[PDB]
């Protein structure tokens, strides 16, 4: 019944957190962080990705501030890799993927860059001597090719040379921008980062999503008009999945509570829609995606009527669900959020956690059985560490500030 | 020996704080806050000053967050005043002094308007519904008439209608700008107010002061050139007194350590000179001003050779010295600072504190005897509340944030 | 903004509490506790009432557990008084009032007898060797003559010989029954006391009061039919005042939250009507009684249309209101409650608290000006100690359990 | 029932402590500390006593460590006095009493010299730059004239020139020696001080008082043989009163518990008899001296059969009893000691504490009415501060070490 | 960035500590504690060493105070061994090494005897019934054969029958004398041991080392004259290595700060050279031994110009360095010290820590690679437990006093 803000529960979280930090260290390769498989081994053919490398940089900055030996070393390894092979020393920014043999993907993807921004901002909290310089440059690359001052939104991607930008606008790239902007804000207080976050949110969530029963529209045209039918011919395709992706909805919910908390931290009454929409997104994720087909677990994608499409149970959606449950609980003090949190934890240790091979499974059947791959651990901190910290400042900043278990 | 961060000492501090909060409540007048005498009674002839009203608003905002019944009411009263008689509903800003019958001094003085800015920013920490609006307005007045974007420094004064500004630039008005700016920053988290703080300081302190044996130059010309000879003719005129007034020097010291803390708070390695010049100003104050004439206490004014001019022991100087002692202790951990703090407290209860008539005496003999008036209580928080709080965020913000005694 | 559960605010409350404990100790007389006046002097003309003596036994039982010397002495004195002259050693129970010259009022009043029960129960929390025996006896009297087993409610009063009970039924006697039952429950855990309390509440509040816009109906005939007309022609009369007396409404609200908490404390989900009706009574009190006539303060009585009658501002109503704000804040975390709490504290120090003569003024005219009796300090604990403790166990029990400031 | 180690009780103790510190402040005279009267006025005819000056030095060293401004100044004043007129700069040691004109009593009294030792040892805990030098000189005087290496006990007194020691031996001088030795041990860790303490206690308490039903024999001859009849011709006379002085008995009790604690603090199992005899003395004190004549309170002197002689209730005996009660509770956790403590506090606030004129009354008649006088406050710390500290290290050392309320 | 005094870091340290305690329990052999191998197995051929046995007694006294089941049993085993086969029941003291068949090495080694003194003093903190007896006897052996009252320094060794002492004096034997003396002082509170410690250090460090650029000279002739060339014929032989061994330098640093803390605790201002030289020894160790040959880590020995000799990276040197970093940080609050600590922890988990086979590796190449014995864990408490305790009292005493994590 009572788990939040209790030391007994938090100790359990910390212990699982260590099991996860330990699992991730096996990803260290020369050009950064490799792709970990079902037993924690590296999948060379996957090479070294930008998004995975930036996330880890962020992940071990948190671990370093938690006083773990070797984490800081991984942070140094992350900074050097962001100044290495992955960095396009010719056109700027970072390549999408590279291996020891050279570049595998030279495309410049927005979401992957905002993750670079997050990594840098979090790396700054560790005080690493090269971190602040990495963030400065990253902020430059962002403002030069990913943040549109005319649209006041984020772009999707570009070719290596940054010659032509894709005629597509997405909710995922802008969501990770809001995520990164929050931390850049915490380590700069340059007002623009927060306003830009609130701006991205008022558009994709308070405007579009909210008028559609809180089902986030992911695809927009270059003029920022919803492209509802996008990918309607490739329904099961995960990448840019047709319809709405509920996991994203709930993640968006939390981010807005962090926006809410940031404003409150500076004695500023936050706009009421942040909390309203956060709940809206939270309830809509449970309404359409939680156990809608005869079994527990969150389905991956849903159509515009609330009906499931991809019913596989992928790991991160429920992980984000827990993080959001905690955020809502923190601002509402409403027990229903803690009940969902506890319920989701029971599900996780029942079907997702793998104590035999390490970490948690990537995804399961619509019947929650293992069937395809665990290259990420970054999301896990949102249900393992976030519940031990206030909502402001952000994740890394708060740990670095010694706020862990502050409310317990 | 050990007082800082001890609950026993802090309880003592809190109890005297209440004695003083109580003393000040009697200043309440229809147009704002009156001028209190040696027995806690209002001196009607003095009328209602803008600087006293603004300071009192600041003061009770702190008391309000400390949970003192009545305080919030006085805050409301202060905001009503800042919106009423004191305000120039024609040219903007506030009149220097007014009364029940009309305006007494329509001039618009910088330092007084900066206290207006501090008062509104502090009031914002109480959450009073009319506070934020008051601050925004004050921000307008300040950026239009007192903060010079071209000079990148603060002006001194304007006539009522703001037709022409005074061909003078003073360290005091700009010092209270830094003071107010730090709080505005705490309740807006906007980078500029802090950038403006450092700027003001790099000039008046790191440039001029540091090159003048840390004796702060007070009077300047419209081109910010030091007018060392200012008032060398006129007598011991307190108003823009000739030479250097040490109390201000030690005050600048603390202000820069608050600036230091703010930068550290947002994970930014602060300039090494904030702390260097802090120590410098501290030492210089003791050097020329502490017991230089056969008796304990701080002299009021000193000349460019460091020789006392006005030898009267005014209250606020030693009060600020204590505050600065605490700040330097917090950032250096050097025991000499704590020794001075205790040394100064003993002096205060022995010669300044008036348990008989209330509050503290405002000024003493060169021999520490009461002679020729207790209109302020704002300074006292610097030696009664600041020692119970971290250096970041500022006074009012920290109390409202529940940081009182956090380090004890 | 934030006072509840903050050590700074609670320190203020404690210090005021000590000022009140000191004031009431001047009421000690040979037969029990006297009636204190405006300067804290005994008004021996008033004699020694049963209710005042029972209340003081309760008050100093709290003071005693708070570690105040002398307090226990008053508790001992209170018990001896309950076993002495005040006790009807012929027919049982206690006279309504006596003096050094004999019995002044031999009537057996219910509410006073229930206060006797509260007194005995609280005294038991001190461990005084004679308290338990006093409570056991008090139980007999109560179950024998004041808790109608047939009516499942409380009787009003009896003649000295308990031969005929009054043909009237009131809310006040039954409300103080609830108040006392909660504590007996805390010191016995005999299910009946809590059940009886719920029963009383369900009838007077959930059934009657709730159907009449949460305006509590005080007068009933022996068949428990409300006598809405009762005392009509005598409006200004306060004994069994005509219409509704809001002060009682809000008090019932708190008591019901204590029942709520009592049930949660034994891992039982409480019925929702408790919290629902508490909010109803609270809002109902603000609606009709708070500043309804162009001046702050709670009116004493109101009619069935919510229109005022006795517009004097009596002390206990706003004191109880504050206690209820705290109880409701504690169960909903809704800040509106804390705001009222602070607003009322500012009102109390501005017009009620008397630092010059001691304690608080007991009454003000409709314009909040002091009229001219300062007996009772019992109510004050509800706004001074209650806010520093959980809602379960009850007041005296909680302090004896060492829970003072447990949530701060 | 529960006061020991509760913050509520300890806050009460501290507040009363401040009321007492303030009182003693007026004793400051050019030669040290004067003799305070019933209104806190200096009774000039009494002059400046060594024992009073030494005690006050000890007292304000505690106050200084508690963070009280002005206290350290008094410590400084005390040290200068111990190096001024009171000090026999010709023969060594200190005159018993002096005034502004000269030496009033040149005798070298042992109990007063041990208070000098206590005062210095306590002053050392404040860090005062002259404290150590004072302690070292005091130690030299002690070993030179008051600690008999041949007798392995303390001497009584000498003439001004230290050429003729008194042909008498007393327990009071040896008892204060133990009290001082404990603190010297705390600020030096030279085993000899604690070993001498044990030796003194083993002889006077364990080898003599214990065989006398725990009635401490105070008068001995030079061969340390008891002089039971000492002054049988003038019982009523205070100085070296006939028979036993119970206040001393219970005080020896506490001192042996601090000794017990000191041994525990160095991981050494303390002899069983220290605790056994402490219980012994405490019991005997209640037996013969507590309310044995029809009214509460402790009588001053007792006959060898346990019969009262001097029945006036002096202040310190009960003050010390409370301290010992705390010490025995701490080592036995037996509630009976806490009950006595509370009972005695009730007695104190009722008969001894004087809130009207200041401090506490020094003496009351057999019926507990103020008689005839407030020259001491040193004993009061034993019931006001001792209870907030562990038994090791001693009073001044523990406060200086930041142990106030450590167990609360 | 921030690890010291953070619960999150200390939890990491406690958990590794348990892993370490678990590894050492396997060393139990009938005659005391055996020599453990790289897989935690007993190397029977090495037999039972006095130094190892004494170190484990010490180690498990700490584990026992930390509440670990089994620990106290190992403490008991340790005491039995020190009273058994190891003890020379004919000439006194202990044999340097023995096995089940008899005595392997009958020489009486000073540094091993001082470890016996440390083990006994540490054992005393557990309260074991036979500890004090062992400590008492060890004291007698030490004062009779290893502490020279004429030299005011420690002797090196003797033959079995104690007929002739070695014509040599070493800094190592005297260093562990200071280490043991500190703990003897904590369990005897006899300044004699702290005086002897302060004396040892004033000679070995403030005298010699400080004048040789803080390069500690360890080989001396019987007249205490440095033997700079000692073992130049065996420049790669770790035993009494030629030149300087930095590991020892930094260790002396920490020891002197414990000595500093010890003096502070008894309110005695400590000699400034303790902290000054500690800083000096710290800097010297980094200057000459940290990464001086193209790879991270500390070299084992260095010549008189600071040039490396033995370049293998032995375990204990860096472990001691982290301990000293903590102590310096604790007394200077200077960030560089924490940065080194963190930097060194990252190195340890990277190359030294062996989760695969248990404990940590004992030695590495100049390239930090493992090669061709894990007989110790005593050193590990200096980087695992010391950072969770204050500097006074010492390690075992402080844990037994409940100070673990007191500053976090």
């Amino acid at each position: 019944l009572k788990w939040f803000n209790t030391l007994s529960h938090n100790r359990w979280l910390e212990q699982e957190t260590d099991r996860i930090f330990n699992f991730g260290k096996n990803a260290v390769v020369p050009t950064g962080f490799g792709w970990l498989g079902n037993k924690g081994q590296i999948k060379e053919e996957m090479g070294t990705h930008l998004w995975i490398t930036a996330r880890m940089l962020h992940v071990y900055s948190v671990a370093a501030s938690m006083g773990r030996p070797g984490a800081y070393d991984l942070v140094d390894h992350g900074i050097k890799a962001m100044n290495g092979a992955l960095r396009d020393k010719k056109y700027g920014g970072w390549y999408a993927c590279v291996n020891d043999q050279g570049v595998v993907d030279a495309s410049k993807q927005g979401y992957q860059h905002f993750f670079a921004l997050l990594g840098a901002a979090s790396a700054v909290t560790t005080g690493h001597p090269e971190a602040r310089k990495l963030l400065d440059y990253t902020i430059e690359v962002i403002e030069k090719y990913f943040w549109s001052e005319e649209e006041q939104m984020c772009l999707e991607s570009w070719d290596e040379a940054f010659s032509q930008t894709e005629d597509y606008r997405g909710g995922n790239a802008n969501m990770h921008a809001v995520e990164a902007f929050l931390i850049v804000y915490d380590v700069t207080h340059d007002k623009k980062w927060l306003d830009r976050a609130l701006r991205i949110a008022s558009v994709i969530i308070h405007d579009v999503a909210r008028n559609g029963d809180y089902r986030v529209n992911e695809h927009f045209d270059s003029q920022w008009n919803p492209i509802r039918d996008y990918n309607k011919d490739n329904p099961a395709h995960r990448f840019r999945a047709y319809g709405g992706t509920p996991g994203h909805w709930i993640e968006w919910g939390r981010l807005m509570l962090h926006l809410h908390a940031a404003l409150e931290a500076r004695f500023e009454t936050p706009p009421a829609w942040l909390l309203e929409d956060a709940k809206g997104l939270f309830h809509a994720t449970i309404r359409d995606a939680w156990a809608p087909d005869g079994a527990d677990g969150f389905v991956y994608s849903v159509d515009w009527d609330g009906k499931p499409i991809v019913r596989e149970r992928v790991r991160w959606p429920i992980v984000e669900a827990m993080g959001t449950a905690y955020a809502l609980y923190t601002l509402t003090d409403d027990s229903q959020y803690e009940e969902w949190y506890q319920k989701w934890w029971d599900y996780c240790i029942k079907y997702l956690m793998d104590y035999e091979n390490g970490s948690w499974w990537q995804e399961l059947d619509a019947d929650n059985k293992v069937t395809t791959g665990k290259q990420d651990i970054y999301h896990l901190l949102h249900c393992l560490v976030i519940p031990r910290l206030p909502l402001a400042p952000g994740l890394a900043p708060a740990v670095a500030a010694g706020l862990l278990d502050i409310n317990a």
